[PDB]
């Protein structure tokens, strides 16, 4: 006689928490911001921001990847 | 007589708090942007952004990806 | 006679906790900002940023990542 | 021949959030209280309060009682 | 021949969050209280409390209480 | 022959979280407070309190109690 019980048991947690949390921010506060210019010249691609206060928050990551695998196998 | 018994049992979880979460913002205050601009010349793409205050989540991640697999083979 | 009993239990946890998490900034303020520019010349790609208060969380990290695999076999 | 195995399993949770919670009280404002008492009698206990804005918060309950028993016997 | 196997197992979790938590209290404002008392008389205990305001958490509960028995018995 | 494998597990928690936790108070106010008293008598025990703001967190609770009893008997 040949007798196989395959009972395993999976009760795990995988968590992330990515990026600004639970922060308290009181009265932030961006001073004055003056740009001026003038004749410039530029020949290819211009990226410009310009602002007093900026808030960010940017999660690329965080990401959860489980990967598995159960093979039973008999003669 | 052969009995093979496969009950693997999941009762795991996954997951993800990605951004901005649970945060307080009391009075914040962006200051005067002033931006002027006198003969200038582009010859490629410009990408502007101008403004007092920006607040910004961005999540690209935060996925969960799960990949199982079973294989019970005989004889 | 055989008998096999295959039950690994898993009651793990696998957590991240990245970026800003829990500060508190109080009245933070930024100073006046002066940019002033004449004649510049560019020949390549501009990325620009001018502003009084930048407060930035990135999280490209934080990323979780379980691998698991189970491989009875028999004659 | 005999063989007894006993192995019950607890996971269980027992959980009181009792009270006040995750409220927000915005500018609550207690009115102007004016008492004026003359020419009382009293010939027994005075309990007494007074007051423009109370926030109470009482929490006799939210107890947990957990009662376990096991009792193998034999012959 | 006899074998007993007693192996009870316990994971339980047991939790009291009792009066009051996680509340925002913005600007609460307690007004004017003025008590003017005159030829009063008294012949039994007083207990008097005057204030314009109170926050007041109490918690006689939130207790725990875990009874746990195993009388394993032969013969 | 005989055996006995008396081996139960505790790995349980207990946990009170009584009180006042986690709150935010932004700028509480209490107003002004007058009492006046005139030509009073007490004939006995006088408790009294007077203020202006008052923040009280009273914990005759919250405690956890654990009885944990085992009790093997042979012949």
């Amino acid at each position: 006689s040949v007798q196989i019980v395959y009972k395993p048991v999976d009760l795990s947690k995988v968590t992330s928490k990515c990026g600004s949390l639970g922060n308290i921010h009181h009265k932030p506060g961006g001073g004055q911001v003056e740009v001026k210019s003038e004749k410039l010249d530029f020949k290819d691609r211009v990226q410009s921001k310009i602002g007093s206060l900026d808030n960010i928050t940017h999660v690329p990551g965080g990401g959860n990847k489980k990967i598995e695998t159960h093979k039973l196998t008999f003669r």
